[PDB]
């Protein structure tokens, strides 16, 4: 049957508990420490009610080490006991503390990356969130909010917490913290973006954002090169992508339109019987409402 059984309640309160089903109108609980009566001890309290007892420690510490025993009079004369040694003192103190001040578990800490539009993603993963969980966001020890600049999402099912930015200004260098609060539980994760790390990220954001826009338009996959063909003609060549019907393709030599394209992603201009007269700065421009691109190439005919 029964032993003495320990309990730590939601408020950190530590206690030993006992019940006996075989009591008599004259039966009584009596507790001892190291086989001396604990009656009158300032370190603890007892409460008996019907067939149950509880001993509540007032402030568990090192002066409470020992064997606690419970005897019941008018029974079989057998005592139940519980050992409190130095290792069990630690375990119970840790449990009390974590009840009073629980921690919200974290699977991975606050990290920062560059997504595909050149968008900046700040993220972390908690182990689990209730539906009441909330976050506050902090940059250089000041609170920041949902608006034109910071946009924030929390999925409570997976514990993914996110903040998005469109780019990194110079004034965005510094320290970022997510502060998490679920019940009476609590945590925070922090990331430092200073120096090399910060401009590593800011440079990469910039480049990808530009690239992504250029590419929604009609654009180059290979820039202007040259070769020789036929009877001493020069052909100019490039490669293009994302070409529509209304797309204007236009050639120039020294600021002066020469040819307008329409025919057929290879683009060529043929230069007939090449000489000094054919030298100059050549360029091709691509255009419509989705954006414009450009390739340039300089041609010397012996200067």
């Amino acid at each position: 049957t029964k032993e003495v059984v320990v309990n730590v309640d939601d408020d950190g309160v530590i206690s030993l508990n006992f019940e006996c089903d075989k009591m008599t109108p004259k039966s009584e609980f009596s507790w001892s420490k190291d086989y001396v009566s604990t009656e009158d001890s300032p370190r603890l309290e007892v409460e008996s009610k019907g067939n149950k007892t509880k001993m509540t420690f007032k402030d568990l510490g090192m002066d409470d080490l020992g064997i606690y025993s419970c005897d019941v009079t008018d029974t079989d004369g057998i005592a139940s006991s519980y050992l409190i040694d130095e290792e069990e003192l630690k375990r119970l103190l840790a449990l009390s503390h974590e009840h009073k001040f629980p921690t919200v578990p974290v699977k991975s800490e606050l990290a920062v990356e560059i997504l595909e539009k050149g968008q900046v993603r700040f993220w972390m993963q908690a182990e689990k969130l209730s539906g009441n969980a909330k976050v506050n966001y902090i940059f250089n020890e000041k609170e920041i909010f949902e608006g034109p600049k910071y946009k924030m999402h929390i999925d409570r099912n997976t514990g993914i917490i996110e903040m998005f930015m469109e780019k990194l200004q110079d004034e965005d260098e510094g320290t970022y913290t997510f502060q998490l609060q679920d019940g009476k539980a609590t945590n925070h994760s922090t990331v430092v973006l200073v120096g090399d790390v910060f401009k590593k990220l800011q440079k990469e954001a910039e480049f990808q954002r530009q690239e992504w826009i250029r590419k929604q338009g009609p654009h180059f996959v290979e820039y202007l090169s040259w070769e020789v063909t036929g009877e001493c003609n020069v052909l100019l060549k490039c490669k293009v992508a994302n070409i529509k019907k209304e797309t204007h393709i236009v050639w120039y030599k020294d600021e002066r339109e020469i040819s307008v394209d329409e025919k057929h992603g290879i683009c060529t201009l043929l230069i007939t019987e090449f000489s000094k007269k054919d030298a100059g700065i050549y360029e091709v421009i691509l255009k419509d409402d989705r954006g414009k691109d450009k390739s340039r190439l300089k041609l010397v005919d012996e200067a």
